[PDB]
């Protein structure tokens, strides 16, 4: 089989998990989707010249059996940490799903991509300048993405397969 890529989508509710996932499978701004599901889903598409699959999980936060987090966490290969560039909240809890990643896989070397979503409203709390000094501290990327807009998503989800590709090699 074409290769496939395993990718979580991890953050506080509200921040935009499911509209960013649903714009890069379907092409399509979903504004009201259930907070509470917590699905998976795939597209195959062409990353640098590879026919590949992306098996993503849009997460939902806690599960019926925290086995099932851990389970997840350890399936998956790379990690998409979104916060909302209007919730300094969302951004605070980015620490949190660092830190639990790591010690679920219990490893020093997770891809992950630091994503600051809807940045189509000028009203914002986290500048650009902080969620880049806290990428900087992680050395993983950080790009700020719409999904209304549809900007920066291939970027934040294709970055992250391009972070799992660098893992392997070792
Ligand atoms: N303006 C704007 N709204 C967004 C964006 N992404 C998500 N939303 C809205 O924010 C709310 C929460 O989005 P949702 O995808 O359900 O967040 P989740 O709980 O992280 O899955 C919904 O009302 C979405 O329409 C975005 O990039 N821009
Ligand atoms: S529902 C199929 C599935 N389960 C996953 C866990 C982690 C990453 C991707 C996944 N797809
Ligand atoms: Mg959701």
């Amino acid at each position: 089989g074409m290769t496939e890529y395993k990718l979580v989508v991890v953050g506080a509710v509200g921040v935009g998990k499911s509209a960013l996932t649903i714009q890069l499978i379907q092409n399509h701004f979903v504004d009201e989707y259930d907070p509470t599901i917590e699905d998976c889903y795939r597209k195959q598409v062409v990353i640098d010249g590879e026919t590949c699959l992306l098996d993503i999980l849009d997460t939902a936060g806690q599960e019926e059996y925290s086995a099932m987090r851990d389970q997840y966490m350890r399936t998956g290969e790379g990690f998409l940490c979104v916060f909302a560039i209007n919730n300094t909240k969302s951004f605070e809890d980015i620490h949190h799903y660092r830190e639990q990643i790591k010690r679920v896989k219990d490893s020093e070397d997770v891809p992950m991509v630091l994503v600051g979503n809807k940045s189509d409203l000028p009203s914002r709390t986290v500048d650009t300048k902080q969620a880049q000094d806290l990428a900087r501290s992680y050395g993983i990327p950080f790009i700020e993405t719409s999904a209304k807009t549809r900007q920066g998503v291939d970027d934040a989800f294709y970055t992250l397969v391009r972070e799992i590709r660098k893992h392997k090699e070792k």
